[PDB]
């Protein structure tokens, strides 16, 4: 049992055991486009020796954080190990030498999406979005007087082949992207990979339409079993006008009971119309998880709220460092220190707090972060807090 | 069609519309039990001339908001109109007459909750608490080391009968109501009421238990038709370590598969597990309804977040006035003035934000509340936010 | 935390413990008559000091086994640990004591029915008979021109009600449990608590019925909620005649669509019929856990196989000792040695030997028992087996 | 309505009514293969004059029975009667013919898998397999101590592409078949057959894997509905450590909630586990059905139990003669008599008999054989019980 970066021909048995690990399998033509998101010794595997047995891999991300910043991040996945070598440690050396090549490559973050859980937190991930399901009865929606975008004349929105506005739709979601915290860079590849998956597929989903405004789209499909619902897979807007025309549009669909889709938190939807309980909160689970590799860094990169006054405490991380944080004007500045700690926690609960998601009150009331001083935890819930609510880009 | 005060004789037929109009109905017994929180002159009833075929009252109830203030508020219930009588103006009628009589004797905010959520909204009331299922799978359930009360010895929480500990309850749930947001005081009658729900019922609803400990306590009871389903039906807990403990105990039920609880959403339980994901969002609506009656005397009495500074704003609402705003250190003070507005909303939407449940900058994007400057969203977000999360006491 | 003989004045905290801990619990009039068949010294409480927090007890019980030889049983019941003293080692502890005084007490073994499966096996228990859920859809069932009690006349069964006949159930029961391996003799107290069950309860379950024959009853109720399900509560047949006879009256229940027992894995129903598969299995489950307090008193007080010659081994129970054991003539010897086993075994493995519901062979596949002489196997498997198939009395 | 062995022409008419007789219908190209398995002048087919609208077939198989002995068999298959031609006789003609000409072509026995469980009793067969599906949810899965393959080192078992490694799968699988009752040989055109089903197919199957032992395998996929449920399509297994290992590997299928498999009452996975309870048995029914063809060839064909001493019978079968029939030292002779009948039953009893899957005592106390002392029923149960578990090899 060794372990070491694939070459070539490792590649094959990485697909296969990819195939048996991962019901949502991609396929091996997909797979190899998601494959240029992977540096040089981005990828691990493990064979007994000979097969592959183990394999785990980083790909090179852009996150947005608070502040419209955008970080280098290491975008952990295509995580797996054989059903006939589990609890052989291989999991747990994978995930070393994939963040000791992390750490020294200069990455301040890593991110994942878990399969599970409960198998995270103890590698220094902390979930750090939150994705909410809303299910809206679009019989019964009516909107509010309020709600932009019902004055008297034509409609901003288009119903389109996505396939032809390719370009419109990159434009739109770069824009978004920079300036919502948990916004991804969307490469060239993964562009080809959405569009492919418009198309209708023989006993499997069916075509994708998009609803396009200059300033949002929304992308849709009827499911595959339930014919009156329609599954928004993504819905980017930049303005409230956008956000607001596209729902009008999407209620427009008389055919459909049902609209789904999987958003955030903070979506205005529910209080775009007269009635807020026929947008319901069907299913509600974390999103990105965030390892900080890189406490400092991760700590000064990020902009802060403005409303809270300047403030001084000293944060220990319990296998990750003690830092004298100063807060102040929106910026952070994060240096060692031996001084008494104020605060300490695990370095996944700081992943949590990063981009604004989970309050400081919140963890600290399960003891996961402790302090003994009430006054610096509702400074660090005002601090850490995010102006732009934080999303959820994309899977991978 | 007249409208005025009950008398005594009205009485039967309003438990006969009562009976008709509320599946959850209580009986008679029970419904006379309640009427003591009804002031004189506090019901409204419409007669056909004679028979009851519209009805309305308040009870008088004292609410705790932001800053531990407890506020008079008159809590709405017992609306009815008769499916005879629909759609004859009977409602708006009953509900002007009631809120003259609210606003007259003094009340500065009135309440409600809704059997439909849009009903509320043209009458002035926004929603204010938000109500969170957690269904927690307990097979899995594990405990973080972080969580407290896990150490070495006995454990503080008991396993009792309700009826044998009314006190320790009434003086837990007194603490608890006084110092949270959405704190009621459970008046003598209420304490009667739920202890005998307390018992099992033939043909009914299951013996319930409570778990005890010196600052919290647990209500529950397995669910009648799905016998590996415990429902907790109340958990008031004032400290971290109750809170935990008396987790820790409802998980040790070792003949249920599931827990469920009807929370709010920065409840802490799914952070004192190893897990996250384990306990799952089974549910999600609004709880609490609020109409501002003196807007004023409202932002007035409320307490202010201290994290953000000092400044001074005009807001309009729709038919409610427009007032000059100043809050800083944590006070505000809120003045007539004809000066142009830099914020407006309808009334509802000022009860939304009343007790810190939803943020300013997201009813902004709903186009809900009007404003051309985002430093002074930002500034109300901050202000209005509640240090103490925001939870919803019981059902009236 | 002290371990003791509980007193009167504990029983109340018993039965509050036995409220939360069961659901099926069947409240303090009935648990004061399973009360008469708890020897003195045959309960053990856990004291916190104080209020009880465990508990458990048996039964003085008598078990039929293969020859017709009826044992001394302890049946262990009322097993308990509060949700808030779990992973305490009180169920290690209660268990230890309570064998210890039934070995002393002069019970060759015990036994028990399990909550769950994975709890018993750590303490010596065995599973030893298979409970077999048969549902017949009866509107398709036609029996065989083989199947007795077909002729030309009268019917031997009379439908009856249960209270009215209660001697001439008595009787059949004796004679049924005196000549099946897991019968168990049924005092008065449990013939009194089954007739009281045999009436109808308000929204609860529906009056039962009995078909009654000289050789054998049924008792049957409809399903409360499935009002096309005749559930079979208890069918005791002493000859085929018997048995066919029921089963022909259990079919002509034209009212019903679905004829439901919980039977044993060779119940000949399926035979009756002209299409076997008509008789489906929908559930299986494990039914009396054994454990052998004494192995050579067990093993010498069985009868065995007469048709296996005349063998000897040497046998090793794990934490049990050593024994030559002979088997010949339909009985065995069982006597101390020190020579080298040919077979070994844990303890509870002996239990699901003991009433010939498990094979050797099966338990040796899956390396429960380790020899290395498969002639041997063979031998045990024959000489173990139950003329007589192996039945399950009632739940304790 | 004439009745005779079909052409080359009339094979487009009997795959027609394939078509509509059977939903599991293979196809053309796959019937073709199939094809090679019916000897010369082993179909008949009914014409209606023309369009065929009966047909019926056999193919020439070899099983193995007790004592490892294998027979040419007769496996009756593709038997139909159009819609349009019930009640008429056609299967009654068809089924004499073909048991005519199996008969005269010197088959033992013939056998067949079931539609429906009534239509064959009358035709002779019995059922002489049970089939036993077993549904384990894996997540609550733990081995016990004595389990094999659990030491401390690399694994035996690798995942593999099924159509990579067909020659260890062939020889694996004839090893398996020779020495268990049940088995069948499998020729080349059925392990065709098998491994291209192995592949996806759009808005069908999905891809099948394989565990590989050098003494077993397992091939499963995911459910194509529910995605947390792997099916085990098929488990052969000549030791029990192959046997463990695999079921180790499954159980290791962590993106699985469910493992399911359809096997025999005998498998000895509940016993692997420390819970014997997660293998739930979901479904139960007969498997292959056998027809004796010439009784004394038969039973002198069959090894019997060494274990039962000598001792001598005068079996009748209702149409199918009565023998003298002596049994000792594992071999039985069986020959013509007229002495009075000892034992009676009808020719698809003695089938279900033959194999060992069900008991004698069992037959009779559903009265399927006549016999007046017990004494011979307990030698037959014991004489004709299998010392290897009866199987099911596959579907025909
Ligand atoms: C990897 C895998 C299937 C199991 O791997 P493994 O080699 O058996 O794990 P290792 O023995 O290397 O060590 C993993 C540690 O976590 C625990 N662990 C691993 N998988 C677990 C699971 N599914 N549930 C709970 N705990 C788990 C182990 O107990 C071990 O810690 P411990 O020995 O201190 O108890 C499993 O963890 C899995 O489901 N995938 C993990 C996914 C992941 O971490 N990242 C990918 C997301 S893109
Ligand atoms: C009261 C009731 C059953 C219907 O009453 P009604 O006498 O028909 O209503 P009115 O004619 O007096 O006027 C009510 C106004 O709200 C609207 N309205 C009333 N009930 C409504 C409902 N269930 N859904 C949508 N709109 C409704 C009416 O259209 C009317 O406004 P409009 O005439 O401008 O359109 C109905 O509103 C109801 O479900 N109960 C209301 C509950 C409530 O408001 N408070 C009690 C919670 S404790
Ligand atoms: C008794 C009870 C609720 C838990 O008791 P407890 O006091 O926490 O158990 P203890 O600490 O005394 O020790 C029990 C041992 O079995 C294990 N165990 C106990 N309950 C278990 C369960 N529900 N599942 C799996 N393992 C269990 C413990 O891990 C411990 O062994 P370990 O410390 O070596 O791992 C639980 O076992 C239960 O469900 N009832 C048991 C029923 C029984 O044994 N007999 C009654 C049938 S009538
Ligand atoms: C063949 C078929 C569809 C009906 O055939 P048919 O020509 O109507 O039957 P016949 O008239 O030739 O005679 C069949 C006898 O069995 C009975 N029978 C036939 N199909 C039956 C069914 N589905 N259910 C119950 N009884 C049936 C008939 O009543 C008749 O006996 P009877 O006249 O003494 O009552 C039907 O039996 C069927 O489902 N397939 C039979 C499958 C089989 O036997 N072997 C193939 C398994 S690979
Ligand atoms: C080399 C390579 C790298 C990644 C991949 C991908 O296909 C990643 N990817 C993308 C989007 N997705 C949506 C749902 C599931 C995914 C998967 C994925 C796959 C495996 C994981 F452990 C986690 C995520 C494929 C190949
Ligand atoms: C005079 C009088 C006043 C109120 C009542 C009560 O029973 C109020 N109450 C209390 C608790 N609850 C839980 C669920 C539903 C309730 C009801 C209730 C009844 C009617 C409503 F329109 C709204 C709420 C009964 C009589
Ligand atoms: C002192 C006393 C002793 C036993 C009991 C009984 O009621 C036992 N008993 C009987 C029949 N049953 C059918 C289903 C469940 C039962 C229970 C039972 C109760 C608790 C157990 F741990 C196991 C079984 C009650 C009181
Ligand atoms: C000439 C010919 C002969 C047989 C076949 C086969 O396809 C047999 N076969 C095989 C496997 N199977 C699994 C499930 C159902 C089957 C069928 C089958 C088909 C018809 C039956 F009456 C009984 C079984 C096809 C063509
Ligand atoms: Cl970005
Ligand atoms: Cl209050
Ligand atoms: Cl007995
Ligand atoms: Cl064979």
């Amino acid at each position: 049992v060794t372990l070491c970066s694939p070459t070539e021909d490792d590649w094959p048995g990485m697909f296969l055991l990819a195939a048996a690990s991962f019901t949502d399998f991609i396929g091996p033509e997909s797979a190899t486009a998601w494959r240029t998101l992977v540096p040089t010794d981005g990828a691990v595997v493990v064979r007994d020796g000979s097969e592959v047995v183990g394999m785990a891999l980083y790909m090179d991300l852009r996150l947005t954080v608070p502040g419209e910043v955008v970080l280098p991040t290491a975008g952990l996945s295509f995580v797996a190990v054989a059903p006939t070598h589990r609890r052989r440690g291989l999991l747990r050396a994978m995930c070393a030498e994939l963040h000791r090549r992390i750490a020294d490559s200069g990455y301040p973050v890593a991110a994942l999406h878990a399969s599970e859980g409960g198998i995270y937190g103890r590698f220094g991930y902390g979930p750090a979005t939150t994705l909410h399901e809303l299910t809206v009865d679009r019989r019964f929606a009516r909107f509010h007087a309020d709600a932009p975008g019902g004055g008297l004349g034509g409609s901003s929105v288009r119903l389109v082949r996505p396939t032809e506005h390719r370009g419109e739709f990159e434009a739109i979601y770069e824009r978004w992207r920079q300036q919502v915290p948990g916004g991804l860079l969307r490469p060239q590849v993964l562009w080809d990979e959405l569009l492919a998956e418009a198309k209708a597929a023989p006993g499997g989903d069916r075509e994708s339409f998009a609803l396009l405004h200059p300033d949002g789209y929304a992308l849709y499909r009827v499911d595959r079993t339930d014919l009156k619902l329609a599954r928004v897979s993504e819905l980017r807007a930049v303005t409230a006008d956008a956000h607001c025309a596209l729902w009008r549009a999407l209620i427009g669909l008389d055919s459909m009971e049902r609209i789904s889709i999987i958003t955030h938190p903070q979506d205005p939807l529910p209080h775009l119309l007269t009635d807020t309980r026929l947008a319901r909160t069907t299913w509600r689970q974390d999103g990105l998880w965030l390892r900080i590799m890189n406490v400092p860094a991760a700590l000064e990169a990020r902009g802060y709220a403005h409303e809270v006054g300047e403030f001084s405490t000293v944060l220990e991380v319990s296998d990750g460092g003690r830092f004298a944080l100063k807060i102040g004007d929106g910026r952070a500045r994060c240096t060692p220190t031996d001084a008494a700690a104020e605060i300490e926690m695990d370095r996944d609960v700081l992943g949590s707090l990063y981009l604004g998601a989970h309050r400081a009150s919140t963890l600290a009331a399960a003891n996961r972060l402790r302090t003994k001083d009430s006054q610096l935890l509702r400074r660090l819930d005002a601090a850490f807090a995010s102006d732009v609510p934080v999303q959820t880009a994309f899977e991978f």
